């Protein structure tokens, strides 16, 4: 696999060398602004700086580097700044981790030669079944070891560190969010609530009415107005968005408004339902409603915190907690037999990946085609190229999966289509490629010898060799990614295209070249794939943290000339990210401590109970932290909404923000 | 070790009726009425029933046996309910389980003969290794199975029917806390804030007046007063209960005075520092603000709910968070060394148990004085104590480590203790006794035979014995404890004694009879662990279900007729348990099927991936249920505090009610 691993990075730098050397020719065409530097337009600010001359090649760096923390803030939001923050934390732990695991295990794992005294025993003139893997905590450490103490106290930096930088950033976050909060305008969210749950009216009592009686009561001087209207239904949704396609290609009527205005009155004939989004008076007042549970046994008048406009999804507004919970089950149900079907597929690629050791038996005779040529190739661009495909239909059934739960909020909602593909991704992705891999080398060799003090031995050898497979992976991500993303390239084939044969108005030429948001379903998800494989695969194969460093290193400077000058921001929910990142990094500390239980012990290091110490300060950490933060990233507090409102909050407003249409 | 068993269930069945006859007996005598029938007499309502008879002898099982629901409600609390309600569902869950179960594995389980092929193996003349014990999915049941599926299917309806219980459950403790609470009365709590973590007066102000002004503010037409004070420092509190001490010796004094005033002033001269009890106005004003973070930066102003004057653990109201934190870790970190010094002593225990493979080889020959007398009893009252004494100093510490964190209210303290208690439990006893009976008798025996197709069966033949010892356990445990509550002789005694030769006024007298609670800090840890116990071994022994219905059963008699008629509850915490409760039962079920998971794999079951499908649904369960209710259970809902309050609530009685002593 040595040829195939230089051939992919290789072939991956290649890639970058000539995506980013078009992105200093294609940018410094003027008439490229409109897909180079947007957010600059939209927000009249100028294309660029002054200007002047062609800004020297190395502009886009300095902008970036040089880019505050709070102008991020301020231009993007209070979202890029928390991206900023993941990116930079894992940046962080990877650095000294590496710096001291790096220097002293790779020295300590070539000193050895434990893949030699394997090879003793390897049937029958078995070559190229390694090369290069042994430089990583591989086969290459004799069992009993007496160096494997160092690949043990070598969990123990890897931990700390990720615990300073994880409470350090759980603060620094949270500074950011509150610093925001006190620091916005009016905004048509800070007067709401959001009732969801709410009982049917008494005898002959309007909806409206019902509701509106009932908060008047609680608090009888703050209650305003109230928003039910199941927004006209959704099939009027469906009809509206179709009179929006109407309008587009002016840029069928009378028949089709009649079809829309019949059916909304027909639906809201009986009932409204559930779902109002009572506006209040004074911000304290909604503040205090949001937090307080306004009915004992849960299952009516559910108030939450009222989402901004722009993300509300009026579509699953209704529901009635019991089909919430009904379809809470149904919905983690069928991820579960995903991530098993994904299983298959994943064993799958990494099978495609060790050619030599599958043709050796499994296909045996079917393919022995495979010569040299062929052979490089086939097991260094197909099965990565395989990866990436089925790990990126992901993203949007989950989305899908977790918006048909009934979360209100388009914000929680990528927060759970994140959460589910961390769960896919940890389990598939890892078990899979390591044990296939194993299993795969292991099975026509462990056929023969039998007891058990070698198994394990071979075991370990394929667990490092799927290692290199990762290494490649993560690579070739990085490099092309990277390059495509500040190239654009896809993007302006596609602007360039419509603004030729295509554009028909200005407006739209405009609606082409509107940017989008940092797409914060696929960005994070995706990251946490290779920060899970470059944390597990951090001890028992050091060299994935040295192209770890890299992902998320070219991260904090791709990106962020890529949400200066590009992205501009869709919702804003202040920094309620973090907690789920923060588990999740946490969570990658525990699978990484969980294997480097295993591992340590198969290469038999009796003393290998010095891991289990560990596995508990991990739950601790959690549990300890959730309690002192996730209070704060929670709820919008009474000492915000009390802060000065200069000019009288003008209500109406506020109620025809959220007006439906 | 069966004729160890005979001896302790046929002991522990004498001590059963010479105890339970004792009370049927001391009872009658209305001379005992102060300790056999007392909360029926502090709350006038006479010592029994009309006198008349003498109470026909089964009198207080029909009392008990009839006694409505919601009459315990009445008399006792919404806490004595809701231990009700817990014996009952995992009653039930046994119950059904044990139906189905026991009948088909146990005729399962005889039908076959693992244990005579094993004692094909069995060395030299290895005799009385076994016996009975050839009657539980234990070392009877071959390998490759074809019965063993049975033992699957059983996990299957063990954990279907705790889901169905748990949930059905959690409703209905749901409903009667509300039902509760909205049938309750003014209570000098539902008025009430505890704010804890408050910054430092500004240039000069006074501690009271910056409180006074910051809530002020917030709610400018509700905050009535503010109790801070840090209750004259807790040097007062030791002088005042010293003071107390007097007055009974009564039933020093200028220089105690003296030390008490001075020592109190001293402290307060500088800062009263944080904790105050903002006492609202209305009742909907408090609930709202219990229910509402006060300040973005989660560290400074943290209100509460305020608990009710009776457990408000003044003492440590003051912390900081950052101290609160602090502790918080090294206290787990306290339990966790404590669970490895338990499992030294379990050790202990599972080794005196096993005597004749103990004296094998393992202390040489130093115990070959164990003839055949001694041995019985040796292993059949012994060990059993052991493991009494050991896990009844944890109670004791356990709360004084958790009112040590912080927390603020004795009824979380006491379930904090609860649930540290349970940590304790599963791990120690269950994996103690379990692996070390199996690993001595595998120790010896393995020596000899190597490969590894007989050690896994060798191995299981030790986990079903350590499971006939935990029979034993809790049959014992059943047997004498109830006995004791029902006679209640050892308080029989210490009453009739001090009435005799101690008691120097009437006064006396009361204080001697007062009962207590029904200690929810030593009977829900303590039931714990017979949960746990009977739901491990519910499958690898069923038998350990006939033994595990009596004790929950024998519960909901006898500690009714010690509810209605002996302890008077302390506090009040309108059924603020369930949720704990609830988890542990939940995770007894999770131990359980990975224990089934282990066990059914080692008796080379290949198809005991099946059980993996349930570890899932086990956690997802989980997640939903927390969701739906715990919030319920977490706060009082603005709903019941805007119920008629006809007479207005009395304030400045209430502000009195929170004074310190």
């Amino acid at each position: 696999e040595f040829g195939s691993f230089l051939v992919s990075l290789g072939t991956s730098f290649v890639i970058f060398v000539i995506l980013m050397l078009l992105f200093t020719w294609l940018s410094r065409k003027s008439g490229n602004a409109p897909i180079y530097y947007p957010n600059r337009i939209l927000k009249g600010l100028e294309p660029w700086e002054g200007t002047s001359l062609t800004r020297n090649p190395f502009a886009w760096m300095r902008e970036a580097l040089t880019s505050s923390e709070q102008d991020v803030v301020n231009l993007s939001g209070v979202d890029t700044a928390v991206h900023f923050v993941f990116l930079s934390t894992v940046l962080g732990i990877f650095a000294c981790s590496s710096l001291l695991l790096l220097p002293t295990l790779l020295p300590l794992a070539a000193t050895d030669n434990n893949i030699k005294n394997t090879k003793n025993a390897t049937d029958t003139t078995s070559k190229g079944t390694f090369s290069q893997l042994d430089n990583l905590s591989m086969a290459n450490i004799t069992k009993k070891s007496s160096r494997l103490w160092a690949f043990l106290g070598a969990v123990y930096w890897i931990s700390l560190v990720t615990y300073f930088f994880l409470w350090k950033a759980y603060k620094h976050v949270s500074s950011l969010r509150a610093q925001a909060l006190m620091s916005a305008d009016v905004k048509p969210e800070q007067f709401a609530i959001l009732v969801r749950d709410m009982p049917a009216p008494p005898d002959g009592q309007t909806q409206k009415e019902f509701i509106d009686s009932y908060f008047r009561e609680i608090y009888p001087e703050t209650f305003y107005r109230s928003l039910v209207a199941t927004e006209n239904s959704k099939v009027n949704k469906i009809w509206e968005k179709l009179e929006g396609y109407k309008k587009k290609l002016a840029r069928l009527i009378n028949e089709s408004v009649a079809k829309l205005e019949t059916e909304q009155k027909a639906v809201l004939a009986e009932k409204q339902q559930t779902a109002a989004v009572v506006f209040f008076t004074t911000r304290v007042a909604a503040a205090s409603a949001a937090q307080s549970l306004h009915c004992q046994m849960v299952d009516k008048w559910t108030v939450t915190e009222a989402p901004e406009p722009r993300q509300l999804l009026w579509q699953n507004l209704n529901i009635k907690l019991f089909s919430r919970i009904i379809r809470q089950y149904f919905i983690y149900f069928f991820v579960a037999v995903t991530i098993l079907f994904y299983m298959i597929p994943i064993a799958f690629v990494s099978a495609i990946t060790t050619l030599k050791n599958l043709q050796r038996i499994i296909p045996f005779i079917k393919p022995v085609v495979e010569i040299t040529a062929i052979r490089t190739v086939l097991e260094s661009f197909l099965p990565q190229i395989a990866l990436i495909v089925f790990l990126a239909m992901l993203p949007k059934l989950l989305l899908f999966l977790s918006k048909a739960e009934g979360i209100p909020s388009q914000s929680h909602a990528i927060r759970a289509a994140s959460g589910k593909y961390f769960y896919f991704s940890v389990f598939n992705v890892f078990i899979g490629v390591t044990l296939a891999g194993t299993l795969f080398n292991t099975v026509k060799d462990i056929a023969k010898n039998p007891k058990l003090d070698m198994i394990i031995n071979l075991l370990a050898t394929s667990l490092p060799k799927s290692a290199t497979f990762f290494l490649t992976y993560v690579a070739l991500k990085f490099f092309i990614g990277y390059g495509l993303e500040l190239s654009r390239i896809i993007p302006l084939i596609i602007f360039h295209l419509k603004k030729k044969y295509l554009c028909k108005t200005e407006a739209e030429v405009k609606e082409a070249w509107y940017p989008g948001d940092l797409s914060y379903a696929t960005r994070v998800p995706g990251d946490m794939l290779i920060l899970t494989i470059t944390f597990c695969y951090s001890v028992i194969a050091p060299l994935i943290l040295i192209f770890g460093i890299t992902y998320f290193g070219l991260g904090w400077l791709v990106l962020r000339n890529q949400a200066l000058k590009v992205y501009v921001p869709s919702y804003e929910s202040y920094g309620r990210m973090w907690p789920h990142i923060h588990q999740r990094i946490l969570a990658a500390l525990f699978l990484f401590q969980v294997v480097m239980f295993g591992y340590l012990g198969a290469k038999t290091f009796f003393y290998t109970a010095l891991v289990i110490p560990l596995i508990i300060t991990s739950l601790i950490f959690g549990y300890v932290c959730r309690q002192k933060f996730y209070g704060g990233f929670e709820h919008t507090a009474l000492e915000v909404a009390c802060r000065e409102l200069k000019q009288s909050p003008d209500l109406e407003e506020i109620f025809r923000a959220y007006i439906p249409h």
